[PDB]
């Protein structure tokens, strides 16, 4: 197995996106430093909030960027390249429209699925190398042309309350996903409800 060395929280910065579905994985890296005790700062270096705890003898970094949605490979290209770490080692946490509120699941590679957060982390990185996924649902509105909206908008109370169950179900498989044990991870995770 590869250790997960860098786990990334998408979303964009500023009260304006707060508490918006685009957020989610931002919410999942929030609420999996509080749980850990880890201080997540405010780094210029890496474009965004870094912090870090120890498992199994490494370092486990938590990154949430603080660029554009759109630029978030600056900031996850600039943290792995300091540290030395490799695509497989890195999970990258994402509000995921192909999934309704309250289902979590893992993917490593593939697409990025109009999500250009990914697509921006895609390429900073490369295509050669895949990187992992927590694919957090929020729902589709129903047509393209709403998507942009629809993610930047804040869910209703029914579906904020299903996107917290499913990040506490993510954090329930984190020794498989720190250890890097996926198949074990998606297995416990993707038998949720």
């Amino acid at each position: 197995h590869t250790a997960v060395q860098l786990i990334v929280g998408l979303g964009n910065p500023g009260p304006e996106y707060d508490q918006t579905r685009h957020n989610a994985g931002a919410l999942f890296v929030e609420r999996l430093a509080h749980a850990q005790g880890v201080s997540l700062v405010a780094d210029r270096k890496y474009f965004g909030l870094v912090g870090k705890f120890s498992h199994q003898g490494k370092d486990v970094r938590l990154l949430i960027p603080t660029t554009y949605m759109n630029r978030s490979g600056q900031s996850v290209a600039a943290l792995a390249g300091f540290f030395r770490i490799a695509p497989d080692a890195i999970l990258v946490a994402h509000d995921e429209l192909d999934m309704p509120p309250g289902v979590a699941k893992l993917k490593t590679g593939g697409g990025h699925g109009g999500h250009n957060g990914l697509r921006d982390i895609i390429a900073q990185l490369g295509n050669q190398n895949s990187f992992h996924r927590l694919r957090l649902g929020i729902g589709h509105p129903g047509h393209s042309s709403l998507v942009s909206g629809y993610v930047l908008g804040r869910a209703p109370r029914s579906e904020q309350e299903l996107l917290d169950t499913s990040i506490d179900f993510a954090l329930g498989v984190l020794p498989e996903m720190l250890a890097g044990d996926w198949t074990r991870a998606m297995q416990k995770l993707h038998s949720q409800k």
